[PDB]
């Protein structure tokens, strides 16, 4: 595939979760910048692919699965077939990659957008392919049990600006964050 889109939100502590959810109650803001950015293809006839660890795939409530208009790829070396609702099931992230480019995917896949978790983040992270690394700084510490893993300064250059994305502090429920991207170049 051309390319990677990994998306995030972090708190000051680096932490993505607790408990097999977000440390923080619900923001609707980010989360509708979430499903925005995610879902949005620019290709008529083409649908985003998200890809997620097991752990993510479970955290989200059953009736809200799959995410509405993208391919859901769930990963899992236990599972046998892909959990009731998503589209694929792969065993590592190389035969996700590799699927997409399958002929039947191939045609129908805009852009692919790696949904965590840690270690799905971590493997992506890794594969010398240009990326594009979509984060929010939620500007205060929450008690976390997942940790979002350490990207490379070297590699991933924070950009000053990027189209449709806010340059400033936002809030919303007397919590601060910031949307920042970073971009690898391969
Ligand atoms: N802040 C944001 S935006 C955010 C985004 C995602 C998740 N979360 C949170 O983080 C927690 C879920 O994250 P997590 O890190 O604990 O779990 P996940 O990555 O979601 O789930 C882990 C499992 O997924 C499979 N897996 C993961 N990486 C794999 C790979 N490279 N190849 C194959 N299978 C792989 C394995 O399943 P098997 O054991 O079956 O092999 C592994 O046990 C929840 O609290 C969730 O709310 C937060
Ligand atoms: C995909 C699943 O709902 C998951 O926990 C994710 N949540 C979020 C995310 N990305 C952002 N910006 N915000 C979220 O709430 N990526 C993944
Ligand atoms: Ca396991």
């Amino acid at each position: 595939v051309r390319s990677l889109n990994s998306i995030v939100a972090v708190c000051q502590n680096m932490g993505i979760g607790k408990d097999g959810n977000l440390p923080w109650p619900p923001l609707r803001n980010e989360y509708k910048y979430f499903q925005r950015m995610t879902s949005t293809s620019h290709v008529e006839g083409k649908q985003n692919a998200v890809i997620m660890g097991k752990k993510t795939w479970f955290s989200i409530p059953e009736k809200n699965r799959p995410l509405k208009d993208r391919i859901n790829i769930v990963l899992s070396r236990e599972l046998k077939e892909a959990p009731k609702g998503a589209h694929y099931l792969s065993k590592s992230l190389d035969d996700a990659l590799a699927l997409l480019d399958s002929p039947e995917l191939k045609s129908k896949v805009d852009m692919v957008w790696i949904v965590g978790g840690t270690a799905v983040y971590k493997a992506a992270m890794e594969k010398p392919i240009n990326h594009r690394l979509f984060v929010t700084r939620i500007l205060h510490e929450f008690e976390s049990d997942t940790f979002f893993p350490e990207i490379d300064y070297k590699d991933f250059k924070l950009l000053t600006e990027y189209p449709g994305v806010p340059a400033d502090i936002q809030e919303e429920d007397g919590i601060q964050y910031k949307f920042e991207v970073y971009q690898k170049s391969v």
